[PDB]
């Protein structure tokens, strides 16, 4: 929120929405719609579901309590989600997401944020 | 049809359509929709499905080229799709799908048309 106030995007959003596009959310494909369904009742069908599945650290023990992918940390700290941040936290990376992790934890409280990259 | 006229029927659905129910064909659960979707998206969900699935003959050879359900037999008649239907019918069954899979072999020209009752 800090780099991009969402009441923003809600207003062009709504833009979109005035122009006669229709969102239908919580509409996940694959659960509560299928991709034949929309080849069968639509002319085209475009697909832009982006990329929602963090990569793990690839190393043993990176599956215990304690251990959150940076997108999963950051969506649920957006929803206004609780989130199990302890006061040391080491964001594993140098990209987009590992810098707005950072800075997230450390305005979510935490004592020490350390990052680390390859 | 010559039992029941789909001009009443479809009088009738246009009666209760005119009542604020909207009536969401071709979507079938299970292939087009999910139980959970309904479930999750509806206050309530009723499921009037039917028996839809013919009894088959059991017995052996009872999957050839030339036997047929009574009910899908009924339903390809009714969407008034092609029927392999040959010269000499053997209706088995003495219930009502059995009559009117007679009757209606017998309106599509097939020159015998035997029921069969255990």
């Amino acid at each position: 929120e800090y780099r991009l106030p969402k009441g923003i995007l809600d207003k062009e959003i709504e833009l979109i929405e005035k122009m006669g596009v229709q969102i239908k959310t919580n509409m996940r494909l694959g659960v509560d719609i299928s991709l034949e369904y929309l080849r069968k009742n639509y002319d085209a069908v475009f697909l832009a579901v982006g990329a929602w599945k963090s990569s793990t650290l690839g190393c043993p023990g990176d599956s215990a309590e304690g251990v959150i992918g940076g997108i999963e940390f950051l969506r649920k700290v957006s929803m206004n989600q609780p989130v199990n941040l302890g006061q040391r936290v080491l964001v594993v990376g140098g990209g987009n997401t590992a810098m707005d992790a950072a800075r997230t934890a450390i305005r979510l409280g935490a004592k020490e944020v350390t990052v680390l990259y390859r």
